[PDB]
């Protein structure tokens, strides 16, 4: 087949808010989305996963955890997750600080991806083109000390999470894995996949 551009794939296959947030994140760290293109696509993917992880999950009027797929939820419902990723550094730490003072949870040394109000913990999400156990160990060894929960997804459907605790129901994680499969398949049809996989 013909080789497509990863730029084209990213703008066609991710929603514009994700793409924009990804561009902003790369600029913030001095990376150009038009050169580190595989990285661009990885950052978009990771962002989307963070959003999909939190999608639909609320804490009900009584304070337990429920799933609603409407577009208009009950306005007394609280979002189960805070989303830290996608925010610029100042706002990300502002949110982390607010969570920590309120819930009294310990302050992390690096910005995590999410906060889970049900489980009362920060979450580090990862999406890897390699084996989940290796990526898992890399992440665990970076965070130094841990209350932060780690949840790793791969493009082939494997997961690994701290203490074999996967946080979400199978259906939610299936949505995410289905999306990752679709990303991989679409990259493959544009002949972008083998390279994307090898660049991590
Ligand atoms: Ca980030
Ligand atoms: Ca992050």
């Amino acid at each position: 087949g013909p080789l497509g551009s990863m730029e084209d794939f990213v703008r066609q296959c991710f929603n514009p808010m994700i793409v924009e947030l990804a561009e902003k994140a790369m600029k913030e760290y001095g990376e150009d989305p038009k050169i580190e293109t595989n990285k661009f696509a990885a950052i978009c993917t990771h962002l989307e996963v963070c959003f999909m992880y939190s999608d639909f999950h609320f804490i009900d009027e009584r304070g337990e955890s429920i799933i609603v797929e409407s577009g208009d939820p009950n306005a007394l419902l609280k979002h189960r997750f805070e989303i830290i990723e996608g925010r610029d550094r100042i706002m990300a730490w502002t949110v982390v600080n607010s969570i920590c003072n309120t819930t009294g949870v310990e302050k992390p040394k690096f910005l995590p991806d999410l906060y889970d109000y049900k489980e009362n913990r920060f979450i580090e999400i990862g999406v890897t083109r390699r084996e989940v156990h290796i990526y898992y160990l890399e992440k665990a060894n970076k965070i130094k000390s841990e209350k932060t929960h780690i949840h790793i997804f791969s493009f082939t459907g494997e997961e690994m999470a701290t203490k074999a605790d996967y946080t979400l129901d199978e259906e939610s994680r299936a949505r995410i894995k289905t999306r990752l499969f679709t990303i991989r398949q679409e990259m493959a049809s544009r002949s972008l996949w083998d390279s994307f996989r090898q660049s991590e």
